[PDB]
């Protein structure tokens, strides 16, 4: 299982950074810290300076960590460099930092054809207790259930599998057979059947220390979607899928 | 990993049955068997009965093989049950044709939210394995799935890219013959110009398991409709 990690250097990034290095380190799998000189912005070199810069700190970082770790400098358009790269992983990380749950242009970009999960991180690190899925047994909830399952195993964190309907009877079979898929790859879970405001919900249930995954499908990748107001707001790391 | 065999019983489905049965005894996965008695008072009690006969052959099949197994008789259109199954499954394995693609595969392959692999009527064991690929999102898919399955299955994985360009056909090869090394399968590109469905067709044979992404809607259909070996699918 390969991981690529995609930091711009910033403040805001440090979560995703840490979390990468975490994950990386947890699952021993082998890490990719990819920092992409953005041309468009001679003076050029100042913007290639850092880029450097930012990777041997996230390197070094890492290879302390004990964690297999692999440099790559870039110049260009991020979101392409970043989409491009992502087909050699298995897991994509961000940090946060007005687009789509105001993540930005660039990540905006990337979670719009992304062949891969995206793991989106808070700002501030955190300790993962738990993790959640919101599922609707759509195509894309059935990616970020397959995408959860092994995660939640190699971590060990149960899952609360969270389905919203009109109909409790349309909810409670979602419910359902996301947890026996769960359990059927050695996860322990629960399921939740409620009514409502799914967001609402979800943005109740977890807290800086769930990781909640869920579908972001790009006919729900505008402003005002669900998965939009869950990621806008999200306290903890949020997992998402097409 | 959960594997989903759909079977009709019929001959051209002996060797999804073989497959499926082959595969979770190698991978140590349980497998879930689905039989669909195609509703659409008197043929009733007979379809069911011989869904029952099949059903319960494969079962005792691959318990023979020493596999956890479980088989699922169901009501309704062979495609909507499948594709429901599909979704608590991680791989699915249909027979060809009811010699190609047949109307129930065709609709699965189509929209399966897991691989696809499509086997051949007479069964076989799968010694080789190749993968076309060409960086769109389907060959992607098509390689993540693949890598899995070649290593837990021990067979190489001959790499096959195909464009007018050689400079891109070759960024394609090894982008893919990099990952397959990285998750510890060993792969080599042949790097192609020409017609990338006759070469593929050319070199497959019936032993080689061929990878490529699904139809958006072609290549795809051409290399699934001509197939003389096992297909896997993934969009």
């Amino acid at each position: 299982m390969r991981i690529l990690l995609a930091t711009d250097g910033s403040p805001q990034a440090r979560g995703a950074e840490a979390l990468a290095e975490w994950l990386a380190y947890k699952l021993s799998a082998p890490l990719t810290v990819l920092f992409v000189v953005d041309t468009r912005l001679e003076l050029e070199r100042a913007l290639a300076l850092r880029g450097e810069a930012v990777l041997e700190r996230v390197r070094q970082s890492a290879l302390a960590a004990g964690v297999a770790v692999e440099a790559v400098l870039e110049e260009g358009v991020p979101h392409e460099a970043i989409l491009r790269r992502a087909r050699a992983a298995d897991l994509l990380v961000l940090g946060r930092s007005d687009g789509f749950g105001g993540l930005g242009s660039t990540a905006d970009r990337v979670l719009r054809a992304s062949p891969v999960p995206v793991l989106l991180a808070p700002g501030e690190p955190v300790e993962l207790e738990g993790a959640l899925l919101g599922y609707d047994a759509s195509e894309s909830a059935v990616r970020a259930l397959h995408a959860l399952a092994p995660l939640a195993r190699a971590l060990g964190l149960g899952v609360r599998v969270v389905s919203v309907h009109e109909d409790p009877a349309r909810a409670e079979a979602w419910a359902l057979e996301a947890e026996a898929y769960l359990r059927d790859h050695g996860v322990e879970a629960s399921a939740l059947v409620l009514g409502g405001d799914a967001a609402d919900h979800l943005l109740r249930l977890q807290g800086p220390g769930d990781l909640l995954a869920l579908g972001a499908p790009v006919r729900r990748l505008v402003f005002g979607s669900t998965a939009e107001r869950v990621i806008r707001n999200a306290q903890g790391p949020v997992l998402t899928a097409r």
